[PDB]
């Protein structure tokens, strides 16, 4: 089974909320081992470290590197590619990566309760849909109040590619299933999302219960001086 | 690489749908062979050929058809193999499982913000709670069923509960505001084994969008 | 005054539940010469499985025959032939049943409660009308909630063929009456209606407590 090598973009954790940019490079396909070596075209604090190698599927020898700091010239747009050079192997390989152009952000919607949900009186659920967003990465964290429930009670789906009108954009889901005594108290919930090509790269929506099929729409306006010469 | 076997459960839309239902018991190994099953019935399993992938082996598998009546009503099955290259020949099992759930489904109706644009509404179906994790969803706009082409629906993960495990999946459709507005009407089905009837449907149009009571106060002095 | 045959269409209950199909090629007349015989076009899995010597109509007493299997030649389109020679008239005649073609789905309505009714505060009425398909054979199913319901709370009357512009359709209705505190409480109500024309067996509608909105609006000086 022959030699194969990929590159890998920098994850969506550590570029938004992180400091350091571990940006990584593999290999796949080996025999056993090697010695090899590796190559990026910036190289102005090469600290390239490479790690012990793992197995795969049936035995098969994969191994990798990793390189730091990276944050600043992936934000400005800056190019990196990476070789390989081991003795399994008769030429070295190339691949190289970019970050995306060509970008769109995403709509960020919160839906309120089903009906039918209510009468039964355990428990109910707030569903935060993502939908029209170019590259395919994506967060999302739920806070209650104004502090953020832990990652354990909610569930997040994968980001997949949605039916064709045009240019080509993804969608994500996610529920949060919550105690029926804080919504008929009045607590409010919120859905955050984090995206390459929002402004500040995060957003949020919010949903209470007097906001969401509320069987009631109360308004008054007053308006007080109405004839009282206007300059 | 290593000698292994498998069994499949037969796939549910070929129980739920169309009555012809198969089961398969593969053999993915070396680097010729036969199978037996234990409840014969008669028509027998054909076997078809080796397919291979996984940097591994080639790989052979077997197919036993009519597997509709026996399998509800609770049968056990189990095929063991037979191959030079094994040590002695292997053999698996599998069973139609019991404790199942039903789940309960949503129909979400599109958001306020979404309208004021006048591009696409989007709907949204949600079903939770159910034990086994199979499960089909299929649109439709009336009485037409629209093509697979159209939609897209999520995999079934599993929820954060504390009692038992039970699963959960979703599904959106995009429609156009100028048939929105006119008054048809789309559903979605969701298909399950413990429902008692095999489905069950959930209907929206654009009223029950509205509010029930609206409050007004003008006060001018 | 022929001691006659019949033949006849697969049950719609056992077609749409799933876990069988039959056919039935039946032999009336006397209760006399038993030579009664029978055969098949092809050998669908098993052959012919012959019962008891029925009693039937005052002396002309009956035997039948049953074909089991027979539910993918069907749905895909077989023409099957009947066959019989006993010696009391010992002509053996044939006998032709297909699947029908130009098939119509049905449109199902559920009506709210009159106003008249919920004023007693006795009981209500719900009503689901079926109208406009072309084979003659429905089914009905009333739910609650999620759980199904049992068949002997309601009523359901045959189906009659509706006079309109040359195409020949049909329709049914049927009937379920519910206390008043539950319809006053909201727990919902479903009808079912399942058809050979319907792309996935079954249609469901839900009604629950249609009401039109409010607009109270007021100036004040
Ligand atoms: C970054 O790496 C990519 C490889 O993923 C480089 O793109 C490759 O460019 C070469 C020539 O520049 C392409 O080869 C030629 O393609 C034409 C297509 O018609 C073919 O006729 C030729 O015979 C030859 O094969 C190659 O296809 C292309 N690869 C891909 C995936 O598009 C790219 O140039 C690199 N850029 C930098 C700045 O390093
Ligand atoms: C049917 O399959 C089950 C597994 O699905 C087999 O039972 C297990 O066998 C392994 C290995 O022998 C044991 O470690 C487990 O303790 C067994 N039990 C369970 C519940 O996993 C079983 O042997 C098969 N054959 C039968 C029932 O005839």
């Amino acid at each position: 089974c022959h030699p194969r090598l990929s590159l890998h973009r920098p994850a969506l954790e550590d570029l938004l909320l992180g400091s350091e940019a571990n940006l990584t490079c593999t290999l796949t396909g080996l025999r056993d081992a090697s010695g090899a070596t590796f190559t990026w075209t910036p190289s102005s604090g090469k600290s390239a470290v490479q790690g012990p190698p793992e197995r795969d599927l049936c035995g098969c020898y994969s191994v990798s590197s990793v390189l730091p700091g990276c944050a600043q010239p992936w934000n400005h747009g800056e190019t990196f590619t990476c070789t390989a050079a081991h003795p399994e192997l008769k030429t070295p390989l190339t691949a190289n990566i970019t970050k995306s152009g060509n970008t769109f952000r995403p709509e960020v919607h919160l839906l309120p309760p089903p009906s039918e949900e209510l009468a039964l009186n355990e428990l109910v659920t707030l569903t935060c849909l993502a939908r029209g967003f170019s590259p395919k990465d994506v967060l999302v964290r739920w806070l209650q109040g104004s502090q953020e429930l832990p990652r354990e009670k909610y569930l997040t789906w994968a980001s997949r590619q949605e039916p064709s009108q045009g240019t080509t954009t993804y969608a994500v889901t996610s529920i949060l299933r919550v105690a029926a005594e804080d919504w008929k108290k009045g607590e409010t919930f919120s859905c955050m999302v984090g995206h390459e090509a929002l402004p500040l790269a995060f957003t949020q929506k919010t949903i209470d219960r007097l906001a969401g099929k509320p069987t009631h729409i109360n308004v008054s306006v007053v308006m007080a001086e109405a004839d009282g010469t206007c300059y």
